[PDB]
């Protein structure tokens, strides 16, 4: 339960997000860029704690290249890069918005400076609302909307999700207390849309939640090799192609999310295809203060 493990993991997260950063220039292909990512991490002793997440423009988040996928990077894209790392199933969660091949703009500010907002307030004994006010106030005054159904959230060994969000609105309930010990991660979502994300094809990214009796044998097998691999951490669609064909991939990840086997992700989109931008750093709560592991 290691501070250390934590810190490594946050380190090491830092480390591949800043050189993403400068692959990501026009003509990069997302598949080759998200491999780079990945290879780096263990390169540097790590493990992806989930596939790491190439998001653009309108796309809020949860997409990852897969085998196949020609999507290139262009200059003007709107690129989120979600990062996520983990040393024994300590996690580091963080992420950037890149606008390929120029500057950082308004938009971007506004999440980027959301995030600082929101880490200068996190202190024990402060309630998450106070960071949601912070977070909400820095991004509407300059114009912008933040993303209502995307928040931050607490992570826990082998447990990206803690179940406890630090939304990027101000809500009068969110009275959770911040305490030495707590992990969370906090990614202001700021977008020129309606400020809400939908889901919509494809599902690149999934996560192995229960093991159910499973009828057919190619699924059954999956199931296992997932539960195995994989554990209690989401995984890539990509991860898999060179297990099976395609056909029979998809159906099997089909059916195991029919039994209830297994989440799917689906890509997340601005309900008004407004371009989204988002920053995520990943903090440790102490007494006198909080720790960001990963800038
Ligand atoms: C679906 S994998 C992406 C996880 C995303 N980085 C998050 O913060 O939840
Ligand atoms: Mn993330
Ligand atoms: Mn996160």
């Amino acid at each position: 339960m290691d501070t250390e493990k934590l810190m490594k993991a946050g380190e090491i997260a830092k480390k591949v997000r800043e050189k993403a950063i400068k692959l990501a220039r026009p003509g990069m292909l997302l598949l080759e860029l998200a491999e780079s990512i990945e290879k780096m991490i263990m390169e540097l002793g790590g493990k992806p704690a989930f596939p790491v997440n190439l998001s653009i423009n309108e796309i809020a988040a949860h997409y990852t290249p897969y085998k196949g996928d020609t999507t290139v990077l262009k200059e003007g894209d709107y690129l989120k890069i979600d990062v996520g790392v983990h040393i024994d199933g300590f996690i580091a969660d963080t992420a950037v918005t890149v606008r390929v091949g120029m500057e950082e703009d308004e938009l971007m500010e506004a999440a980027k400076e959301a995030l600082n907002a929101a880490i200068s307030v996190a202190r024990a004994g402060v309630e998450i609302k106070e960071l949601g006010k912070a977070i909400e106030n820095e991004i509407r005054k300059r114009g912008f909307k933040p993303i209502v159904n995307l928040s931050g959230h607490k992570i826990e060994r082998y447990k990206l999700h803690a179940g406890i969000s630090i939304p990027n609105i101000y809500r009068p309930h969110d009275n959770y207390v911040l305490k030495e010990g707590d992990v969370f991660a906090i990614e202001p979502f700021a977008t020129i849309g309606a400020g809400q994300v939908i889901e919509v094809p494809p599902t690149l990214i999934y996560m192995y939640v229960r093991d159910v009796p499973v009828r057919v044998a190619q699924a059954r097998f999956l199931l296992a090799k997932i539960k195995r691999e994989y554990g209690t951490l989401p995984f890539a669609y990509r991860w898999l192609q060179n297990d099976m064909p395609e056909g029979q991939l998809k159906l099997a990840l089909k059916t195991l999310e029919k039994a209830g086997a297994i989440y799917g992700y689906p890509v997340l989109k601005e309900i008004r295809n407004g371009i989204v931008a988002q920053f995520e750093h990943t903090i440790i709560v102490e007494k006198d203060s909080v720790i960001v592991t990963t800038e």
